[PDB]
């Protein structure tokens, strides 16, 4: 279940995932394009699902996809932000997941997030270890969808 | 115009949305769910609109309400975390606004939460001044809906 995926998380990883946050999550405008524009880069196939976003290719320009994007990493700051109460971090991991079911995103596709936030934390010099410790943090979502 | 809208948040106010949010924002599932409490006790016309998350008169036992709650304080993080840059308010207010738009939320409506912002905030001992700084914030939505 998505609570024992959340009851997982051990302090070493909570530790990463904190330690990581302070840094990216210090520029959520940047950091959050940054995450968003490497997503269809990488991914081309997932464009269309952000057709409401219009042209994508327009980066930071693209004021749909700058306020999608610092949206975006809110949602990261609130899974932060409830590491310690997996209750919380439930209930919220769930809402998040509500408005991805609806827009027929699977749990394999939801993963795609992941090379991503490997490469954003690389640009920051953290390395696999980081990358892992969020891979665990993403599963959570995955074990809701 | 959310433009005009934006303008009227002068330093003034910033400075007591800021003073405020420092409060408020330290406790966002209680506060989130205050918020509610009050909206659906004292606008009970608004209940349907929320038919997802169930019986919200159970309040903070309702997994799917706090979820909700802690989300919404999340997004007024948000918006003070914007203040200093419009451009960035504005899209990020239109991204909610779309949110809202599609659940066919009007303006009118929309202004409703000013009642449970005001009480809560009052529980707080932030009078007027802060409840109308408050308003002119809900203000820039309106415009965008
Ligand atoms: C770190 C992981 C992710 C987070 C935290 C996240 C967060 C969000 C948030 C907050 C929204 C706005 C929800 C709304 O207002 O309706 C959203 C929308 C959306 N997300 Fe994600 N998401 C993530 C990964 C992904 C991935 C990997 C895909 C694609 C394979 C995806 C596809 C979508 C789609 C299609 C929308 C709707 C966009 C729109 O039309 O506004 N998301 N996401
Ligand atoms: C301070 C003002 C408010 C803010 C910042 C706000 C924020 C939000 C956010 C972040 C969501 C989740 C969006 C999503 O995932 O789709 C949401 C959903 C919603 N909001 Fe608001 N909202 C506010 C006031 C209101 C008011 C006063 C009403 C009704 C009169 C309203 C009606 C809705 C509805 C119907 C939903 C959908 C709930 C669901 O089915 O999950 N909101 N709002």
């Amino acid at each position: 279940s998505v609570y024992d995926a959340a009851a997982q998380l051990t302090a070493d990883v909570k530790k990463d995932l904190r330690d990581s946050w302070k840094v990216i999550g210090s520029d959520k405008k940047g950091n959050g394009v940054a995450l968003f524009t490497t997503l269809f880069a990488d991914n081309q196939e997932t464009i269309g699902y952000f057709k409401r976003l219009g042209d994508v290719s327009q980066g930071m320009a693209n004021d749909k996809l700058r306020g999608h994007s610092i949206t975006l990493m809110y949602a990261l700051q609130n899974f932060i932000d409830q590491l310690d109460n997996p209750d919380d971090l439930v209930c919220v991991v769930e809402k998040f997941a509500v408005n991805h079911i609806t827009r027929k995103i699977s749990a394999a596709e939801f993963g795609k997030i992941n090379g991503p936030i490997k490469k954003v934390l690389a640009s920051k010099n953290f390395g696999d270890k980081y990358a892992n410790a969020w891979a665990k943090l993403v599963a959570v979502v995955q074990a809701a969808l």
